[PDB]
């Protein structure tokens, strides 16, 4: 870890900092489908749920999609 | 890219996939103090802003936090 301090005066008022979010695999169980489907890893980046790009959206409305699947989920996954 | 296909059955109902969200650094204008202060990288995860933990928390929030720094931002960063 490292810490970075930005500080505004006169000189620059402008962070100049856009963010993202971005979703992940936090954990696969081991008794699961991601696990025994065997092609997911822990700590993969989700780029897309059932056709729609995951990128800054929320934790909450990713999760909503996973349970929007219906038993049927596909996954695009950054490699 | 990797395309993976999960499928319910009878024989196991369970996903069995936890998800997280993580903020990280899209781009660091060429003007701002991001770029001035030299330690911070485009692709940098995010882990605090002004001493609140980031991971699973919205950029709509996250980017509030920003807002409230009030001219200090204090960030910690993953370097590991």
């Amino acid at each position: 870890m490292i810490g970075v301090l930005l500080m505004k005066s006169r000189a620059n008022e402008e962070y100049g900092l856009r963010l993202g979010s971005q979703i992940f695999v936090k954990e696969m169980t081991r008794t699961g489908l991601a696990t025994k489907d065997g092609n997911l890893h822990e700590g993969d980046i989700i780029l897309k749920i059932n056709g729609t790009v995951t990128e800054n959206m929320s934790l909450t409305d990713a999760r909503k999609l996973i349970e929007k699947s219906r038993g049927k989920l596909q996954l695009v996954v950054l490699r």
